[PDB]
């Protein structure tokens, strides 16, 4: 029911099964800044892990805004590993 330039995006760790909060972020937030938050809270590391949306990779070098990625308050973002043992 709530609409606006601030949206709640849910984060989940495909590696561990952990479910992080819907974090209140803005359409105007850069992709790089979203990852900057994920580094602090989710312990994300762009060298060991990748951020996924629509099951494809969001390159950590994209300086685009969440708005340009088409993200909304109903979206799920996944943390998936770059390295796998099997």
């Amino acid at each position: 029911h709530i609409e606006g330039r601030h949206m709640d995006l849910t984060i989940s760790n495909e590696l561990t099964g952990e479910i992080y909060g819907p974090i209140e972020v803005s359409e105007d937030m850069a992709l790089t800044d979203l990852i900057a938050l994920l580094q602090a809270d989710c312990g994300f590391d762009k060298t060991k892990h990748d951020l996924y949306y629509n099951m494809d990779i969001l390159d950590s070098n994209r300086t685009q805004s969440l708005k340009e990625l088409g993200l909304k308050t109903d979206d799920l973002l996944l943390i998936r590993g770059k390295i796998s043992n099997s």
